[PDB]
């Protein structure tokens, strides 16, 4: 019963998932006075022209976005990775305050949300292959902080009415990723970790300099779902990340002198 409530919240969930102290766990804090420019990083190719959009579900613990991962539509390469990624699902993890909310943070600086898009390695076959092994994944991560609108997120915005609580689920078609990003794609990147149970040490993390801004009214209508089912008393889906992990022996590569 993992959560982030006042029982059930990351400093508990070793006791359920031991990796959780594990050696590539993730997020961590990016010091920019430390993360050394890699000159053999190759330019990040992100192809989403062709991306298959197909619901929206409410988990419990976020929503997610959810792709045609069946065949090479949106997929990831180049950066540091060798070989091709699909594009499964994208999700986000904020806060109930604009000073908090990301799970990764930039010298000790917390985003108001930060957004995770998941690609599964094709030389595994299938996700819960690609999640046993080391390079299985690789995750963009694009930090959020509140401004302007971002016009590219308001039609998920515009449905989270209808998947409230727990286990409710929406047809969501043609939606276009490319509206979430941001103009550069400079990035720095490390071996991590999934940042919920089972916390798997599967991913190659690529967190994006640049943040993109949303706006308050955006944000608020993130704070109005829940984590619990229809017909159980409200809690409120807010401050649904993980708190920075040990680097330890681990190196932060910039992709940008
Ligand atoms: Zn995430």
């Amino acid at each position: 019963h993992w959560g982030y409530g006042k029982h059930n919240g990351p400093e508990h969930w070793h006791k359920d998932f031991p990796i959780a102290k594990g050696e590539r766990q993730s997020p961590v804090d990016i010091d920019t006075h430390t993360a050394k420019y890699d000159p053999s990083l190759k330019p990040l190719s992100v192809s989403y022209d062709q991306a298959t959009s197909l619901r929206i579900l409410n988990n419990g613990h976020a929503f997610n976005v959810e792709f045609d991962d069946s065949q090479d539509k949106a997929v990831l390469k180049g950066g540091p990775l060798d070989g091709t990624y699909r594009l499964i699902q994208f999700h986000f993890h904020w806060g109930s305050l604009d000073g908090q909310g990301s799970e990764h943070t930039v010298d000790k600086k917390k985003y108001a949300a930060e957004l995770h898009l998941v690609h599964w390695n094709t030389k595994y076959g299938d996700f819960g292959k690609a999640v046993q092994q080391p390079d299985g994944l690789a995750v963009l991560g694009i930090f959020l902080k509140v401004g302007s609108a971002k016009p590219g997120l308001q039609k998920v915005v515009d449905v989270l009415d209808s998947i409230k609580t727990k286990g409710k689920s929406a047809d969501f078609t043609n939606f276009d990723p490319r509206g979430l990003l941001p103009e550069s794609l400079d990035y720095w990147t490390y071996p991590g970790s999934l940042t919920t149970p089972p916390l798997l040490e599967c991913v190659t993390w690529i967190v994006l300099k640049e943040p993109i801004s949303v706006s308050s009214e955006q944000v608020l209508k993130f704070r109005k779902l829940n984590f619990n089912g229809e017909g159980e008393p409200e809690e409120l889906m807010v401050d649904n990340w993980r708190p920075a992990q040990p680097l330890k022996n681990r190196q932060i590569k910039a992709s940008f002198k």
